[PDB]
């Protein structure tokens, strides 16, 4: 229950001593106790990436000694492993700019050093604002380290789940090629095709927005790092942005730059904007997709039941054939999270002021949790769902042989009149075509045979 | 590190041995490892106030021990007395009916039961789903739960923070009543305005949105409980529902109804709707507010400043004067992640189907979260700037001397001619209206302090 | 082709001869080209409604001659007749504040009323600022419109359709109360539901949305006439805003007051954020039931087939059964529609600066349109579509019978491990409840008609 | 007043009879009188397109004859040349797959066809289905079309207007480059930038929107024809599709594809979804410029008063400086529409079922009117507001002479204690800070007009 006792401008004030930030960090967490959002953990890991970067671009500008810089290195990867996130307790809900977050990374990283530094018996010593903020600003450092997070989000975790679904709806796609269903427009029966070639629509889905999604995630690769205060860079050397972006992209493996315009890059963030449009497309499709695996699964005997899917909830043997598509209203619930999350981050980058838009947690909270939710929703989804999809043939063909939208194929052999004839004739006397159509005389058992091939229905000819 | 073996259709699964959930929490939670927003832990005590009263219902209609009934009470107490919040570790992205949740808490109230029976050295058991679950439904369990925690969370926490924010733009608007400033509309000057009333345009909005606050919490009070699987009452006696919604209601103090038609109960939310859309009104009403105060706090020589707000986070000696409207800032981005949630609440909403809306999770974690950021906002944003809100009379003095928008008091006395000359002289030689008054020799400098009387100004005549 | 020349102070401009706007409706025409949305022939009747009133209050303050106030109530008059509007050219897309359809309305009303005198042989003319906007203010008469417009198109439009569909709905629920359907939860299949059951579900949306937009458009009552440029009420009479009031109340029959804080008039619409979210609530549940309706509308053959409702657009005899639900697809379209106005609504509710919010005609278009659509939406969709809902009983009694979920009934007779069973071996062997009941041995032909009673599992017991 | 008589499966019915379209259209417009949005006639334009190069595609396989194929594409051209608008009367809210709309081309195609040949002494006699429609389907036109208008729309309205608007903000930032400014973050006053460096910010806003807009059209070049009824081509011949693309391309001047995937073709509408959030970044990022400039132009005495902007509307002599932004407002109301219109967009992409999506019409008409809204919002501001954007110099000049944020450039000299004890000073006493570094004796006046040099606080160093 021991603390230790920190020092700024209004006084004397307790820091857990176990926790490793300062005054700053303390003060600011006792000023916002505002809701139930941590500043969220990756874009801590962004502004890690930034002091690191930052402190290598130093001393090679000579501002900052070899000891310091080694120390603030080593301190920003005890952060990038993962064993210091308990020492970021801040809310999402803090200042416009991010500036407590950025000096609850300056104090823990200052921190960290200093331990390092006494370690190896250094006489030097870190500072939060002189040394870890070196040439740094509060205004250009978060939309650096959230750029640099959504970034590294949409590598680690969108792409790899966006990949794994689509190949999976690509794999059933080709196996179940062979099998033909009804089409429905408008929930009404239609004519014929494929079940892959249905799938092949969501898998084309997945498809277009990966296109898309390598458009719009490019330009989270420009930084606002440099532009200090307003944009104009004064207080840093004329190459420190660049620097920075280059150590970041050789610690990341992904090529950042640093922006053409720090104006816009302060000020604005529709390049944001343009990438949650991206993940509402991509929400929009899982959807659709989701809502066609539920329905086509519905059932076992008041509803479609042209699929099954895999059962993860244990049922009751009192109810043998319920299962509920459980997953797909996980991926639909996260679908409809996502299509929010856009309404604030478009409403957000419209709300700048002259130099600084003063709207970058709420955006970054937005932006990261649709990423994270389509990324795990799609995975989670692919494992206890798409990958179980499987035919129920005798439904299926009941389907395909019991439909009346097949008459049109007589057309070119008896004419519209005469298949008119057959179909009203099924529709009222409740046949099958093939009945219908050889209790009129127009057609005997054989050529309906020829004349009728469903798998000459899902192509042009 | 230990862990307890359950067991249920699909083998044996480890729990934690601390962890008081059963097989069923831990595969579902397995299943879902979906994003980093746990279920909340409100609508957990919802479920806690529904089983609660169900023991006792249940009780009453002869179906369900004493010694059963006072353990299940027992442990529902536990639950709501905040002992056993890390029992629920299901994530919002769960089963869409909330089933899971449901089957968590009568896991849990099951495990603590049992202990109290044997405690009591009862031969008596309890059974999750027999007992805990006895005349309810996996289906109007969690809207049930859903209505009582956000009814509370309307009452404990948005009312309270509402109040103490409305009263206090209430005092400073009578404070600052006798404070004359110039009014601007399209951002242009215009005439004198009291900055009290000024003010009272705020306060009046925080009285409108509790006026049409307490008109559409009412219908949260509605509660599903008693339609069960779909609606139709099955598997419940026909007081049930009516019982249960009397014992939330005798234990916590709210006149929680059973809805008058459990078919909407299950496949509607618009009464959510409605509340959502009450609290998207306060949240731009909010940002309204809050610009104004950092607009007149803008400065400290390039701006408005006609206001001072305290400072909270340190300064610079080298910067003085310089205070970022850091609760503003705070309170614009909850106000448009308000109005995010209200998409996703709105969306959520249309998409049932036949006899159950299966968004439910989404519906209450986006709904909860806008109620208790606007509590959190409005009390921080009242304690640690509203009431420090105070005027800067020498440039609000300043304005109203220097205003050109008080000419047309000159006009019942000299005409708008004259009038139009000294207001055009004024503008072109950087007069005042005093000075090109007396210039003129149109009005002398007794009659342009009797004639141009800013506090007759203010008000109709 | 003729023209008349007007003026003002930036030079001689033409007007067409036969319109009756003068030279600052011609010019803000001109310089505002802006999309296809003319300014809604609604809200200039709401200022035609204002400019009566303002007429008759200023005559009753001694401040407007009998002839001209004659002359002026007949101009208005003659446009809420619906004789003038061809005279109102501007679009949506103006001046924040809708000033230059308030002139438009003062020029078109100035040069009618002025015929009017100069036919009645007067002496006296009419001036549109002097006269017509006598007392009031560019900012407080457009909101005064718009709530006058907005109001009475709730009760002339939206309410009678809603309780068309709803007495439909109604008597649909009545008539087919006696046809028991299988319930659908998840999209699976679930315990018995009468028909009228799942359709006053429907019908009760539509009860609650009456009974919130009762209580929401009760503030849309309150006007803002009064409060002049800045809210002050300067340059106006103390009585003129409640006369005002007064006359619009009697001459539209609807109880209008003038609003208790004109600061809050001119810069909130919070009230009308209200409103909105009433409107998408129906338009939430209007999409729940028209998704309803058009699934169980499905078919002929390979959807659920519930339902038939009325072909208006003409088939194929080629393609008999196919009836596409174009009812359906119109009002989802409404339905979302309404959910992208809400989005404009709230937000630009949040953007008033100082003394006016300046986003009024863009509110004002988004939520009359969202008003009207709903209005023709269910009065269509229930001439069309909702009045011919009928039930096909021999689907709906196949799947009653079909139904392996009504086992349960058979648990008080011979137990839940029997009916498991019996459940079992239907779902393997393809038969009916009743097939698997006696082929056991476990219930008898004549104990499983008494025992299954699906009219006694559609209510608490 | 006198009236055709048409006839159908219905019966006969009334066309205007100056009207050219048919009975299928007359009982569409009767049975959809939902609203006051007409189908866009942009989109029937591109309709006329598709059924100008399916003439000639069809004419190339030898399924129409040359006669035909002239008539049809006589009649599509009398469209695209403005001449035939009247002909089009449905509204927005029909059919969710724009079957009626395609119908209305159809028979308004085939009226003005047999015009022709009938002209040309021809026997042959157009027909709207078996020859206007030929080898197409009510589902694969609209999409078809909607792409066509779409892509068109962006071409010859938006592109045109963007580079407009971004070719003055740049010639503004190279006149206003020399221009020292004081920056504001938070709205607070901050270090200088060059007022060319703030202008900056909005034009490279609007380069990255060309950007990205760049990258988002490019998908809408994609389209359905070819797909037919549900994506499987049947009823048309292998080439058709490609060649009606490759027709409409000709024809246009835009490289239009037939797509990949036909099945995405008519399920989905990611493409769209991303391009309406390209244009809702661009809306946000005028939304921003906007508010800058009429913050900007605030004034005249109490607000910023940096720049004027041009006088459109006529004001009063008696209120001489006051000029209201109302560019500024019409642009602000237009980007919230377009903030809204997204919400539609990306709501009712989600909503497809199986292998048709039908919420196509109001796709259409939220996204095309982005577009137009955003094209004439940008002209129209730009040549009555931008570019008469002009420095008030000396309002600007007393901003940075009274400055205190400069004070941080005496550091280097005289270190950071006597720097601040300066600003110190020059904050208590209202002195500049030039008048308190000398009153202290700490800076010589040839030191401070040496050391404190704005124009080398803007860059970096
Ligand atoms: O961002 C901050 O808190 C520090 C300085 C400023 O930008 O005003
Ligand atoms: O959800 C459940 O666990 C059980 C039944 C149902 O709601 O279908
Ligand atoms: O809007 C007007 O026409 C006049 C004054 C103002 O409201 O600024
Ligand atoms: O819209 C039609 O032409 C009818 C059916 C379909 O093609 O889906
Ligand atoms: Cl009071
Ligand atoms: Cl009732
Ligand atoms: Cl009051
Ligand atoms: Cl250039």
């Amino acid at each position: 229950m021991s603390v230790r006792i920190e020092h700024d401008t209004f006084g004397e004030i307790e820091v857990p001593a176990d926790k490793y930030w300062g005054a700053q960090t303390e003060r600011s967490k006792r000023n916002f106790p505002v809701g139930k959002e941590r500043m969220p953990i990756e874009v801590v890991y962004g502004f890690a990436q930034l002091k690191r970067a930052a402190a290598i671009a130093n001393f090679d500008l000579g501002k900052l000694s070899e000891a310091k810089k080694d120390a603030i290195v080593y301190a920003c990867d005890q952060i990038l492993s993962g064993e210091l996130d308990e020492h970021f307790p801040l809310v999402v809900w803090q200042t416009g700019s991010g500036t407590q977050s950025n000096m609850n990374v300056n104090e823990v990283v200052s921190y960290v050093a200093n331990m390092y530094l006494k370690d190896h018996q250094s006489d030097e010593s870190i500072h939060p604002n002189d040394d870890v903020n070196k040439s740094q600003s509060s205004n250009d450092t978060f939309p650096t380290a959230m750029h640099v997070a959504l970034y590294q989000e949409v590598e680690t975790k969108l792409e790899p789940a966006l990949k794994l679904l689509r190949n999976t709806l690509k794999e059933k796609e080709d196996k179940f090629d062979s099998i033909i269903k009804i089409g429905r427009t408008h929930l009404q029966d239609a004519t014929p095709i494929k079940l892959g070639q249905e799938i092949s629509g969501w898998r084309y889905m997945l498809d277009r927005c990966e296109t898309m999604l390598s458009e719009s995630k490019k330009h989270i690769l420009n930084l606002a790092i440099g532009g200090t205060a307003v944009g104009t860079g004064i207080n840093a050397h004329p190459e420190f942005g660049d620097k920075v972006a280059h150590y970041i992209s050789e610690n990341t493996g992904y090529p950042f730059v640093s922006s053409e315009n720090k104006f816009h890059a302060l000020t604005a963030h529709d390049e944001v904007v343009q990438l949650h449009g991206t993940l509402k497309a991509l929400a929009g499709d899982l959807m659709k997709i989701a809502n066609d695996v539920r329905w086509l699964a519905s059932g076992p005997r008041a509803g479609l039941a042209e699929i099954s899917i895999p059962e993860n909830e244990p049922g009751s043997s009192i109810m043998p054939g319920k299962v509920n598509p459980t997953q797909c209203e996980m991926l639909t619930m996260v679908a409809v999270q996502v299509m929010g999350n856009d309404t604030v981050v478009g409403f957000a980058s419209s709300q700048g002021n002259f130099e600084l838009n003063v709207y970058k947690p709420v955006i970054m909270h937005n932006t990261l949790q649709s990423i994270y939710l389509l990324a795990d929703g799609m995975e989670t989804f692919n494992n206890n769902c798409a990958v179980g999809i499987e035919p129920i043939e005798e439904n299926i063909d009941n389907y395909l042989n019991q439909s009346l939208m097949l008459v049109t194929a007589l057309n070119p052999h008896i004419g519209y009149e005469k298949a008119a004839q057959i179909a009203k004739k099924a529709h009222k006397e409740g046949l099958t075509l093939k009945e219908s159509a050889i209790q009129t005389g127009y057609v005997t058992e054989e050529q309906f045979e020829a004349w009728i091939k469903p798998e000459d229905m899902v192509d042009p000819h």
